[PDB]
């Protein structure tokens, strides 16, 4: 267990980059971790992303969120060719590298109370 709640991290998750995330416990299993059925371990996230994103995301696909500009390194992971993403996906990772940046300045205490979300039935 290398992340808690209220932890900020990067998330790859199907088709998209790399994107801005924050631990928190899954509303249904009150875990924010778990081993999965093929027995390895899984972090509870949600995306600082336009629609409100939360998923099980595998270790290997966690980075710690130090800044914004670690994302040359998450590519640098991978290793001259750019791969293009579409502009109004860009937009929306800009939005959510930019609430990043503002729980990044917070306390883990400040960053659950503010950015947790609120879950209906
Ligand atoms: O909701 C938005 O306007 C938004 C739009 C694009 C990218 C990120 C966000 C915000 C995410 C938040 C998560 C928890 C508290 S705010």
């Amino acid at each position: 267990v290398k992340f808690q709640v209220g932890d900020l991290v990067w998330s790859k998750v199907g088709t998209y980059p790399w994107w801005p995330c924050m631990v928190s416990s899954d509303p249904q299993l009150e875990v924010h971790t778990k081993i999965n059925t093929r027995g390895a371990r899984e972090y509870h996230v949600q995306f600082f992303s336009n629609q409100p994103e939360r998923a099980w995301v595998h270790e290997k696909r966690v980075r710690e969120y130090k800044g914004h500009k670690q994302y040359e390194e998450l590519l640098a992971e991978a290793t001259k060719i750019r791969k293009p993403r579409p502009q109004r996906e860009r937009a929306q990772w800009d939005i959510g590298i930019a609430h990043a940046e503002k729980a990044l300045k917070m306390t883990r205490e400040e960053r659950i109370e503010q950015y947790t979300f609120i879950y209906i039935d």
